[PDB]
């Protein structure tokens, strides 16, 4: 009963409406609704997810559950990288499951669709960002074949952070 | 007076590197672990990419100093050299600390009024900063120089969503 295919051009609200939904039920129990509406007034207005959808060095995809969108994956490579980290690379940027369908398998299904992508691509490389203290998914990425190559640290108020930039040979 | 304001020397970028190090730890060692201080020690306060920096011809580095003492410094940026580029024309006030052995003297302030004072010297149309949404005390006093709103950009970590209002100032 499972599709994954790209989203259509006819699909642009649909889009804004799982990201916007997933972004909410991810976030929302730990900030304000105001908080996370400014995160949707600049991420993901209709033309700013239309230039991701013309983008010709970025993917967006659905999966689907008997034609329902149940969740979205975005991946990047060229100049579309959220990053310059690496040459030859090929980007995991994105991926939501809407809760209603968590626990099918379906997170796993798109990540995979995504590391079969990369390969696909030719690229040298495939790599994502992992909170420093994500150690839970950590451990997964590990299994897929995932190492750190490098790291990022910010502050954000009186709070340093870190990601770590994960990669895997393609 | 006892107070100079004056670019960083070339045969100072130890000096730098300390200045900086031992600012950022006093900012934010009290509510981070030692570890993560240093995570960004490697990534910001090498010598390698502070020399970078001093060298960089669109940006300005500077100490002020107290009977020849570092007492604090001053990053400003204009042209490529911007950390975001979210204005035409325009100059960034990037960093700015005092050593806490120095605060409470007026020196921020200094600082803070020559940092406005190249800005207008420099002949481009805006000077920004970014700030916190959630840093009122600083806000106002941003405020009162003449800085407005005017952007803002939202990021998260972890699972916290969080936001920087980005102020500019007419020249």
């Amino acid at each position: 009963q499972v599709e994954i295919r790209k989203v259509n051009q006819d699909e642009l609200s649909l889009l804004q409406k799982i990201a916007i939904q997933t972004f909410r039920e991810t976030f929302a129990f730990d900030n304000t609704a105001e908080q996370l509406q400014n995160f949707f007034d600049e991420a993901y207005t209709l033309s700013v997810l239309k230039l991701e959808l013309d983008d010709k060095e970025s993917e967006t995809y659905f999966i689907l559950m008997s034609g329902k969108a149940a969740g979205f994956l975005k991946v990047n490579w060229g100049s579309s990288q959220t990053e310059q980290v690496l040459e030859d690379a090929f980007e995991i940027q994105r991926l939501y499951i809407l809760k209603a369908y968590q626990g099918l398998g379906l997170g796993k299904q798109l990540f995979e669709f995504a590391l079969e992508r990369a390969q696909i691509s030719g690229l040298s490389w495939v790599w994502l960002g992992v909170w420093e203290k994500n150690v839970k998914a950590q451990l997964l990425y590990a299994k897929y074949g995932f190492e750190q190559f490098s790291k990022h640290s910010f502050f954000v108020g009186n709070k340093v952070d870190t990601d770590w930039l994960l990669k895997k040979s393609l």
